[PDB]
RNA sequence: CCCCCCCCCCCCCCCCCCCCCCCCCCCCCCCCCCCCCCCCCCCCCCCCCCCCCCCCCCCCCCCCCCCCCC
């Protein structure tokens, strides 16, 4: 009564503080940023395809080029708007298509290029040159190139942005450690696409995206909001359906510990009753309700580096964290997860009880009632 | 009390996120799209009939031509409006009827053709040429062609869109695997129509529609909304009544697992009481209520590739999925369904109990009460 | 008719306060796993069948009200 009413709400107080700032910072991203408009979108897709048909393609620029497609889907105005909302000063760079004349192999030739701050009109033609090589070879092998194999396929842009989504998936750890997991999934999920494109090398493109995200961290914001806008969509090609699916696997990255909590509660893991865990409960509810209040935007807080994500940490509660992680251990869901319990005794006990849980399913008859049962 | 209040609502949080995007993407469909207006509709229907009276007809273009009829029913303005709503930039292409003069067999002839981006005025006349051949042969066989046998019949357009609807039915799996099922149904349901049209070859047209949907995936959106607008209708010919019926068989494709859930609950399958299934319940209700909240539009989420459809998956709950699928097994409704239980022990137990359920119907007397019963 | 007695009120004491006392002080970023989805089957309907039918206006008597006292 007396003392049981004394508490301090820290998790929600902190949100309230960061939510109600009366002033703002603004960052100076760099000297330029290219904001391709809707009108350029088809050409960027075409360029993406050129990379995908190129066998053993150099994927250095592919990360950056993917970002360009995504921005050309958002559109010049929408893309700037999302940059400004994030708070960065934007030197917007208009993107037009111009023809370039250059003699390759002696003979003078025409090329379709983009005016880009980020991409030399030199390294652009080099992608188209290399693509043609892998294309005439492709034409020699099958006599006639099918539409699913060409750089025209409307899927090309989105196909590249698929391994981008997979990169976002594992971006929670912040380092390149997700890479092998990214490849693995790209191989099962995307196996059909990899059959139609010799240049769909997961390792390489995944590295190129990691690269662009690490280097230009504002793009990670841009991409997240693109994916959201792409998943808002009413219908779409199976590839866009794949993209959206993969993109959404990243919702709630960094907060795995949170879901394994709901699990511990769901399976009624005994070690949740422990006195020293019960002591933490008052606050552990505070954070779960804060997660609830936050809603949808919250899932991506860890992928973008949103300071407010620190608040969802269950790390601050060692006893609870430990039994939750032990529960997940004993149910064989963790590993090769690199989280450590701060309480070995609790972790072990939770693991032990969890392991015993899968052994006996007891039928509970009071969930569904029947007025006459012979059995 | 304490811990039982802690939960995270993930299914609804995710919807909330995709519903409330502040930005949008837009796709560049291709170079052109033909948007036939109401005024051309009768001519397209006529062209459809020409294909239907042609014995052993080449159905390569029939898929695309069907889409044109549907668009000519929606009307130029309504059809563009649905494309823009889906988010695609539209190069609208006006469709006029012009006369073409060409010498076939030496003699010069007139033809009624459409100005179409998608269809050469060459391959158009070829359908009318082939139709005439099968028509004069038809005239020779029965002396005089009845109105139900000609290419004039107002049904022709809608008849073709019938196997289109059937293609939508099985589009849930995404591949051509529905094809044999599509044929089967076209044969029972449409047997009367197949009698009046030698050119109503299900396999061929079904393949042509699969073709157009796979190739131009925006058409699948257009067709879905056409069918909705066609089923909104107040009255109509028996064929339009067949179309609507078939079209609506596709409502809830991809969500069969969901209906088999409601079934498991309905038959009071015992394995729903199991501890490890009860553990999932809290969340499995979340998704069913999300389905409820979504309402009508939800049924087609899987057919169009609407990212939000991933959310209706009961896959995320292995224990529940397994007993639901086992229940459906034991009641002999699954197969040749290619879904797999993630819990063999539960699936087997549910199947076993389900098989035992059909054996004994016990009369429950407390649903209807009577103040005096001698028996 | 109503009405009819008596009758001002008040009257003491009293400022209030007065002590002690800043506060603070440790630790600690976070994160880390796996995983697209989907896949069966199925148009709907289908019987019988207009309705209605009788009787039947309503009404009818008695009667102003009031009247004392103060």
């Amino acid at each position: 009564m007396a003392l049981s009413k004394v508490k301090l709400n820290d998790t929600l107080n902190k949100d309230q503080l960061l939510s109600s700032s009366k002033y703002t910072i603004q960052r100076s991203t760099g000297d330029s940023i290219d904001t391709p408009n809707y009108d350029v979108q088809k050409h960027i897709n075409k360029l993406c395809g050129m990379l995908l048909i190129t066998e053993d393609a150099n994927h250095k620029f592919t990360g950056l080029i993917g970002m360009l497609y995504a921005m050309s889907r958002l559109g010049r105005e929408d893309t700037i708007k999302i940059l400004r909302d994030a708070g960065y000063h934007v030197k917007a760079n208009g993107v037009d298509v111009t023809t370039h004349r250059q003699d390759i192999n002696g003979k003078e030739m025409k090329f379709e290029v983009l005016t880009l701050a980020s991409l030399t009109t030199e390294i652009q033609i080099n992608i188209e040159i290399e693509s043609r090589k892998s294309y005439k070879k492709m034409l020699k092998e099958m006599g006639e190139v099918a539409p699913e194999y060409r750089h025209d396929s409307p899927d090309c842009g989105m196909i590249i942005l698929c391994i981008a989504a997979l990169v976002i998936t594992k971006l929670a750890a912040g380092d390149r450690s997700g890479l092998t997991a990214v490849i693995r999934r790209a191989n099962n999920v995307l196996k059909n696409e990899m059959k139609r494109y010799k240049g769909l090398l997961p390792k390489d493109i995944a590295n190129s995206f990691y690269e662009v995200f690490e280097k230009h961290p504002h793009f990670i914001d841009v991409f997240v909001h693109f994916g959201i806008a792409q998943s808002s969509t009413r219908g779409g090609s199976r590839v866009e359906g794949i993209f959206a699916g993969l993109f959404m696997n990243a919702y709630g990255a960094g907060q795995v510990m949170l879901r394994w909590g709901v699990l511990a509660k769901s399976v009624k893991n005994i070690m949740l009753g422990h006195a020293s865990v019960q002591a933490e409960m008052e606050q552990v509810v505070e954070v779960y309700e804060y997660a609830q209040k936050l809603g949808g935007e919250a899932g991506f807080y860890h992928i973008l580096n949103n300071p407010k994500a620190s608040l969802l940490s269950l790390t601050q509660f060692p006893h609870f964290s430990s039994v939750v992680l032990g529960n997940a251990a004993g149910l064989g869901i963790m590993g090769e997860y690199r989280g450590t319990p701060r309480n070995q005794d609790l972790y072990d006990a939770a693991k032990a009880y969890a392991e015993q849980l899968k052994e006996n399913g007891v039928i509970n008859y009071s969930v569904l009632d029947l007025t006459a049962e012979e059995l």
